[PDB]
């Protein structure tokens, strides 16, 4: 397990956070139509992990279309903005709002993503949401970038990953 | 398990819903400000389960309000309206806002309820979502009425669920 920050408070995230070298864990997510959508059908692509508490908080922070802006300008690149919230509330997302290769994903009933990629809360008031995090998978499916962010509600080093997508 | 209709397509529901003459099982679930409430803390009440497959489809029926604030004009009567969806979505809900008694509860890191009440959708796009379902459960903690609503975007038969509640 892992320990990051909420509001500067210390917060257990189960497990551990994909590790760059390591190979991405298959997964199935709920798209905004509730239809499953798996790793495998982004095969050959190079993918970003954009992982929320929530997509619903009702601010729209610009640093987050920036970046999903920034990745999917690289050529074949596609950005998975994942959180707990149900399709119903990341339909209306801004930061996927006018960018293609920009899609939501829900973790509503596949809670087993939240565990294997070591990012599922595992106490206090954000039990059963996912923490922030950012992890870059390449063409065949290895990691390539992972960040836990330690403080929840501030930016990951999207620089940092940027970097590792364009090279 | 049980079937219910979605637009008219079969969708199965795990286990069964408790039927008139049934003990009303403890549960856990999580209200608007990410604490957990139990049944118990309703201990002396007469408790209304109001189960949606969603409370923010961006449609608020007027049937649903009503019946939340006739139920609540019963003397000694609470109505918890439950889904799958975030805290943070349920602000969405037409149906409890000015509303005293009427209570809005998240499943959302408490799936246990939606199997242990046989309110678990199983297959089709639906899957993890609430059925349409209302449980009225007296002081005694015995489950008084319940309908699991044959199609899941009607309306419960709603004067059967106040008449059991002013007899």
């Amino acid at each position: 397990s892992q320990t990051v920050h909420f509001q500067g408070n210390p917060v257990t995230v189960a497990n551990s956070i994909p590790q760059a070298g390591s190979k991405a864990q298959t997964f199935t997510l709920v798209a905004k139509d509730l239809s499953d959508v798996t790793l495998g059908q982004f095969a050959g692509k190079r993918k970003v992990l954009n992982i929320f508490p929530s997509i619903d908080t009702g601010v729209c922070a610009a640093s987050v279309r920036k970046f999903n802006q920034l990745a999917t300008e690289i050529d074949n690149t596609v950005v998975l903005c994942i959180s707990a919230d149900l399709p119903f509330a990341q339909s209306r997302f801004c930061g996927a709002e006018g960018l293609n290769n920009v899609i939501t994903l829900s973790t509503f009933r596949n809670a087993e993503f939240l565990q294997a990629y070591g990012v599922a809360i595992a106490d206090g008031p954000l039990k059963g949401l996912a923490a922030r995090a950012v992890v870059v998978i390449d063409e065949n499916d290895n990691v390539i970038f992972s960040q836990l962010v330690d403080e929840i509600t501030t930016e990951p080093d999207y620089e940092a990953a940027l970097a590792v997508l364009k090279a």
